[PDB]
């Protein structure tokens, strides 16, 4: 039975094979399908975003109740108060009638998400026929809407990637101009070039409707040829695409935090202060265990407030939770996560496409500056010699600096307040990035920066050593793969030496300075891990260096005050065992025990097949499988980052806590 | 046959002999003596010149309560009563460093074969003495034990001797007459004759007839060290579950009952606080203000012990530390066993051994119905438990529709067992069966060690043979074959064994374990306690016994260091517990020519050092000492902050 034993294990190996996480992938579809699919995927975003503003009604145009507060809709609603369709209003009148707006917004976006979802299949399977007038269309060569495309783009439709470039700018000035008519014609907004109002986002919709259609032209003409290696292959453009998205997420993330909380957003998010929310999930009225309420009602039994009725969800006053920041710090997290998780795939899926010319030998022949300038391995080691070197003198620079206020904060070693880095704070020329500069100011920009270079690592070494590195050519090695696991225990052992691996170090290395985002605009400390505690002086530092505002915890206690508020809710309590309970389980599969598992099931399968036996007259063979290393580190790293974050979450819709009153001296 | 050239296999088995074990073993209760006389001294409360004592510090706690029963301590609130103490403490302080003095000398001599005494002018025989001179002559026919087996009888005696030796020391300087009542400290005089009686005659019944049980034993020392192991682990555990219902037993509240009553001033908790202007001068304080004026400027606080509750957390450092040590000496045990089964199987000698207790597992068939027994019943238990433990958490929190009433609140101990519980409570059902899940998924590791050090079911399927104990994987054929050896399952008993290891630490600081949430302010959380009649408020559940236990915790500087400290080893063990070690090993390189190109440009000179990086068997090493250390240095945590538990329940909030 040893062959038939081992045909499974061969059925589940290390080596190249097709997996259902790799089918979509782009060497397997060609540039009709990269088409076909994100205009299918944009007719499901409009299907979700007409479900989003559902949810948003209050009270039905019939005048009845609706729905219940839900945090999809909420990290909206201060845009869709901004364009007018979603109001502020105590008056049952203004929630009736801005119900009915939600509700047409969301039908419309059904139907125009089922027209993208017909044109994205078509597109998908070339099918791409006319249905009045019987005659079919070609992608290579089309009159794009006719009369339009000939003016502009001489009637011809771009052969190339970099051709591409000049028609899809000009399809952007069509957007941009199209919602420039939209907030115009049927939102109501006239263009008033003043930047304090809505209005002002109609006005630059045209600015950038003049300014893309003229670059959309200049590029039709004079295509770039920079980076040319990108048009033959599409994971190479892919790559860089996604590399260069994060950053803008990360950007859109980082000025959305400086905006959202500007005197001029003020109507929209910090008006929210002034609300009472019925969000799911939170404490709802209690009842008696004795609790029967009849036809007649309140009979034989009792329950808690009595202003509201049995399993009621109770009110919660916005000022109190903070709901204009918690919302302000949902979505400038969403951005700058997603922006950060784009950015180490742009490398993943660029280093996945290094690999491939690597091995077919196109590497020495191209000729771009962008491949060229890297291929030198003198040159690498410099590069990842420098990012190292600096890694470490900033990330053993402001460690010791957290650590030292630790210490001096909790009287170690006979020490007070007045010996730590109280008085290090950003310098002059610097003050204007922050309110109430402090030293958890200058420690946060230091952690990020060493956060950045620490995950920075192992992305130069996806840059660099996707085939080869200076180690395995001395050891006379080739990386042939992106996913393989290790060459066995040889050398002391190479384990984690591919650039999927690597993938998974710049995303566990990078839960740190993701996590120094959640601290930070949260109002936590983080010049010290223990602040605010019960202790020698953790209470002296509001006075110590005189800040205007009282933050809400340190690095440590962070986890004690943030935390009262999630026991409380019986929901937000259930993520918190839910993304534990994922979290530990990453360790079966990333701990160096894929071993153990396997003569584990193999006691599994023989024990069932003799306890079926035994009992039974049937043979049960299941053959329990077991996942490769590979296959574990996949999903070890989606438990441990996917569970590292369904609880971050929880830190920022707890509310947020930090106040404007520094504490006195605990004296 | 791989490197054993390592640090920390120096005192290996194989590098010593029996005499030298001795030596080794001597010169270690020498050491011990000479920290038991530290012990002493620290816990002198006044001096007895009458300058104040030391500040109270765990390491003496833990033995306050023993050195009260023998009288050398005292728990007087009087200073003249606390004056002599403290000269007591000294006595035996001096005294024990007297004898660890002669023991380390009389293990140095040992040690180095040289066994002459200057006095006598002649040199002893290891392989034979007349023990004692007449005395060894009279009972051991003027020979010594020639084999570990007949070392049992002549064992067995000295064991009588040092008995016999305790209860005359109890009576003529503790003055303890042998009463034969069980409620007193006299009767462990009497049980001290009693013992040294059964095992005079025990010795004397096993030199005659030396014991047949285990021959091979007497051929290898490794093979009678890790069964001594297997057993003097278990012994401890059981030490652990006695010490547990005897220290609040009535008889013992003299001793133990009565730390609560007095007033604790332990080195590190809060102490008087100042502001940042202060400026002490000798005679007074001038333009500063300080906090309390009760006590000096930085002097240490005091702690009322009723309210801590010493007594039970006295009980559990040191219930806790026999169990902690009990079952990392049964997992060492079966470790350093399996390593010498891996000899047998190696040079060949496993299948003419005629023991049954080697000879019972011969065949691979009975092992996979073994494992197989030991495999399915902790799945039918660790579900079944876990299961409650789930349905009861869902059923308080409302989730999915359900209330406190439709969780196992009916569920509990039988009444055949509810003896072993003062308050019976599905909290009782369920740390009874979790520490059966707990063992038999810790089992499982064992019974691999034992069974699977050389080969397997499915290596000899595969035609592999694991030459090694410390081999980490045959690289990634077969999808993969990591932590195979028994070294590593060494690893996942004691990773395995943090459960378990967590269920006591738990249920000894009178936490719930039948819900992951008790006591927190949701829909049935504080509904406990009168759905079920509880006669006790347990301090709380599963999960919110980290944020309740640390109030205390972030409220001391020094326990709060702690706190940091743990968690800070803990999380490192990822480093070289994940399958990273090929990039730690392509990484340094970049490293050493980096600083290697640094030195160069910089300086004149090149300085090249080429950066050090583990081994994945020497990276499981460290990765399960970083992780077991740093979960245990923070479980300390949670039973030194207090035991606050209480004996009043909480109605339903409604
Ligand atoms: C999560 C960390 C990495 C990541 C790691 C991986 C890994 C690991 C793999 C891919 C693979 C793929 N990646 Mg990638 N990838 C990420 C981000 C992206 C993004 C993006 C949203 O910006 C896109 C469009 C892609 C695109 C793709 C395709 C080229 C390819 C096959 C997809 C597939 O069949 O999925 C599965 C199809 C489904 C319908 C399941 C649901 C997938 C949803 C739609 C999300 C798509 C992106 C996601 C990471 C795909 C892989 C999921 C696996 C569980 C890892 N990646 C980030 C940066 N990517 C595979 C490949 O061939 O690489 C060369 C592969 O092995
Ligand atoms: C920690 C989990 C395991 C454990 C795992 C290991 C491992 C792993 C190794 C040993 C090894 C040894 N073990 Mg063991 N061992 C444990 C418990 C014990 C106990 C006991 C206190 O009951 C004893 C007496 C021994 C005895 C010994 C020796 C036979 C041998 C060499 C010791 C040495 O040089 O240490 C180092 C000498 C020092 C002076 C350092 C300080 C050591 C102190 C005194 C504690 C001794 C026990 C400790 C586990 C030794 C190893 C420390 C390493 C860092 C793992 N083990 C528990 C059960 N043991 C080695 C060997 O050859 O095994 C075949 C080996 O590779
Ligand atoms: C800002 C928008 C993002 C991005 C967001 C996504 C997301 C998110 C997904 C895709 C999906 C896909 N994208 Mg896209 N897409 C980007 C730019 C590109 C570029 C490029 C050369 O610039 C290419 C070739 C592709 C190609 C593709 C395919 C891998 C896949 C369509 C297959 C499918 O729908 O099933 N994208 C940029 C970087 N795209 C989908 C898919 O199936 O991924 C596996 C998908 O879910
Ligand atoms: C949101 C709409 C989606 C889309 C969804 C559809 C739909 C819906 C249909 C097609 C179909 C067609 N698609 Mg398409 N497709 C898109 C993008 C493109 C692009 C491109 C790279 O810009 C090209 C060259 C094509 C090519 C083609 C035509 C050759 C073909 C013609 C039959 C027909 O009814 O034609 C009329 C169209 C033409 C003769 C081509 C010239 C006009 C433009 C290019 C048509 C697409 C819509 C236009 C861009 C929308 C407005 C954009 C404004 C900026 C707001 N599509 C746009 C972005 N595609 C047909 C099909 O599959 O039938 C089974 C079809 O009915
Ligand atoms: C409670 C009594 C424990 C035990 C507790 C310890 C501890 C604890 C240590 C040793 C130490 C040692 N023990 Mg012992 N020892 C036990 C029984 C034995 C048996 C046996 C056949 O039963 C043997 C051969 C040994 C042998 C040894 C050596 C491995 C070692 C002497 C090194 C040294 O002193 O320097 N022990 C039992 C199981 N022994 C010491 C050592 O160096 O271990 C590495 C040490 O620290
Ligand atoms: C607590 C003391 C320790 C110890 C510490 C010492 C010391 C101290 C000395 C020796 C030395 C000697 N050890 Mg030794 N050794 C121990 C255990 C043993 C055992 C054993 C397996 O029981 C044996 C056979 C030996 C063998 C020997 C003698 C042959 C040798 C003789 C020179 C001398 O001065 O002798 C007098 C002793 C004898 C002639 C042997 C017969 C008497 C017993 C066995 C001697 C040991 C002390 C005795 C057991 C203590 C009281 C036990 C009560 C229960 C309290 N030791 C005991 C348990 N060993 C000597 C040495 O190394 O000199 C450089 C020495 O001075
Ligand atoms: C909750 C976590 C968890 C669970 C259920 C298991 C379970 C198991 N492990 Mg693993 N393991 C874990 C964590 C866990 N481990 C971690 C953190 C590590 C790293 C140290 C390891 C390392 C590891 C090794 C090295 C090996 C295993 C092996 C095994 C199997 C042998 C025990 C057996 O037969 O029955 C034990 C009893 C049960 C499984 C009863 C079921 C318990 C509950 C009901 C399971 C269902 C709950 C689950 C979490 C649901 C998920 C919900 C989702 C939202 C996440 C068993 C399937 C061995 C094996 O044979 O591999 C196949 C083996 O060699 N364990
Ligand atoms: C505090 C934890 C910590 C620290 C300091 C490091 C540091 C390092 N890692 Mg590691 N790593 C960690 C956790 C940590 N890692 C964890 C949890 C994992 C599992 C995901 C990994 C996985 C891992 C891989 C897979 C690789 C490394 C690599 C590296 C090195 C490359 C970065 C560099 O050159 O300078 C970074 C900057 C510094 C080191 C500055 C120093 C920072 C402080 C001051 C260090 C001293 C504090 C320390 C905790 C003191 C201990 C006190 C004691 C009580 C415990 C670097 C030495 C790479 C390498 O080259 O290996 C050699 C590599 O391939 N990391
Ligand atoms: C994967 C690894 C990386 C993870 C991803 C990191 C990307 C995020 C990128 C950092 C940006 C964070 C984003 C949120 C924006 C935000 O917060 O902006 C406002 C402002 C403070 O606002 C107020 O915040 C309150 C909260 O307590 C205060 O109380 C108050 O006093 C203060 O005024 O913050 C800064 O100025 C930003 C500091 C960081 C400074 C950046 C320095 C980096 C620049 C240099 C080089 C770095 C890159 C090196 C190469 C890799
Ligand atoms: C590591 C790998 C595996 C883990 C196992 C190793 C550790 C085991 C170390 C024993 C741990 C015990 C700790 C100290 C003993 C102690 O507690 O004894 C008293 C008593 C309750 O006392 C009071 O405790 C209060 C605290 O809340 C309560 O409020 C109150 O109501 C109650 O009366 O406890 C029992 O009766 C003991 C329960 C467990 C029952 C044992 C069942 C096991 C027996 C069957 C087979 C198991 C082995 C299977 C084979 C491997
Ligand atoms: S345990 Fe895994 S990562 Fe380590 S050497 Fe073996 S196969 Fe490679
Ligand atoms: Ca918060
Ligand atoms: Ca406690």
């Amino acid at each position: 039975d040893a062959a038939k034993m081992r045909r499974f294990l061969f059925q589940r190996t290390e080596t190249r094979s097709t997996k259902w996480y790799q089918i979509f992938d782009t060497e397997k579809l060609d540039d009709e399908q990269v088409v076909g699919g994100h205009l299918a995927l944009l007719g499901v975003l409009g299907f979700i975003m007409g479900i989003y503003y559902i949810s948003g009604i209050q009270v039905f145009p019939w005048g009845a109740p609706g729905f219940h507060d839900n945090w999809f809709y909420l990290t909206i609603k201060p845009r869709m108060v901004s364009l007018g369709i979603d109001t502020y209003s105590t008056k049952t009148a203004d929630l009736e009638a801005a119900g009915a707006r939600l509700l047409g917004w969301a039908a419309f976006h059904f139907l125009v998400g089922s027209v993208l979802i017909f044109g994205g299949w078509r597109h998908w399977t070339h099918n791409l026929t006319n249905p009045f007038t019987g005659r079919c269309g070609n992608f290579r060569d089309f009159r794009f809407l006719g009369k339009f495309g000939d003016v502009v783009f001489n009637g011809t439709s771009a052969k190339s990637y970099k051709e591409a470039l000049g028609p899809h700018a000009v399809y952007m000035s069509l957007l941009f101009l199209g919602w420039g008519i939209v907030m115009w014609a049927i939102l109501g907004f006239a263009p008033i070039p003043d930047f304090q109002t809505i209005n002002s986002e109609t006005f630059m919709s045209f600015v950038f409707a003049v300014i893309f259609f003229a670059l959309g032209i200049y590029w039709w003409n004079n295509p770039p040829n920079a980076a040319i290696h990108l048009n033959d292959d599409m994971k190479a453009a892919f790559s860089v695409h996604l590399t260069a998205i994060g950053y803008i997420n990360i950007a859109l993330g980082c000025i959305a935090f400086v905006a959202f909380q500007q005197p001029s957003f003020a109507p929209y998010y910090k008006e929210l202060d002034k609300l009472v929310f019925y969000l799911y999930g939170e404490p709802f009225n209690r009842v008696s265990f004795n609790f029967v309420e009849q036809g007649g009602k309140v009979i034989s039994g009792a329950k808690e407030f009595a202003d509201f009725p049995a399993y009621a969800i109770l009110p919660k006053s916005g000022e109190a939770f903070g709901m204009a920041r918690v919302v302000t710090n949902l979505i400038v997290f969403n951005h700058i996560i997603c922006g950060v998780l784009y950015v180490f795939a742009g490398v993943y899926h660029g280093g996945q496409y290094l690999l491939k010319i690597q091995l077919n030998g196109m590497y020495n022949q191209i000729k771009s500056i962008w491949i060229t300038k890297g291929r030198d391995q003198e040159v690498q080691v410099k590069i990842l010699g420098t990012v190292m070197a600096l890694c470490f003198a900033t990330m053993l620079s402001v460690y010791a600096v957290i650590v030292w206020n630790t210490i001096c904060e909790l009287n170690i070693f006979g020490t007070n307040i007045t010996m730590s880095f109280y008085w290090l704070k950003p310098l002059p020329i610097f003050q204007w990035m922050f309110a109430d500069p402090s030293i958890n100011d200058w420690v946060m920009a230091h952690v990020i920066t060493a956060g950045s270079l620490f995950s920075l690592i192992a992305l130069v070494r996806i840059a660099f050593f996707a085939h080869t590195s200076p180690l395995w050519d001395d050891l006379g090695l080739k990386k042939n793969s992106y996913s393989f696991p290790c060459l066995g225990p040889v050398y002391g052992g190479t384990c984690g030496v591919s650039i999927q691996d690597q993938l998974w170090f710049a995303m566990l290395w990078g839960i740190k300075g993701l996590s120094a985002v959640c601290w930070y605009i949260d109002g936590a400390w983080i010049a010290s891990m223990m602040y605010g505690v019960p202790a020698a002086d953790a209470k002296a530092w509001d006075s110590i260096a005189h800040l205007h505002h009282h933050y809400t915890s340190g690095i440590f206690y962070y986890f004690w005050t943030e935390t009262v508020t999630i026991f409380s809710s019986s929901h937000l309590s259930t993520i918190l065992m839910i993304g534990h309970l994922v979290w530990f389980i990453s360790f079966a599969v990333w701990f160096e025990d894929r071993g153990s598992r396997l003569e584990g099931a193999d006691i599994q399968t023989r024990t069932i097949r003799w306890l079926g036996k035994k009992f039974l007259n049937r043979d049960v063979n299941f053959r329990f499988p077991v996942l490769t290393i590979s296959d574990s580190k996949l999903a070890g790293t989606f438990l441990y980052f996917g569970g590292t974050f369904m609880l971050v979450f929880l830190f920022l819709a707890n509310g947020f806590y930090q106040t404007n009153s520094p504490l006195p001296p605990p004296v």
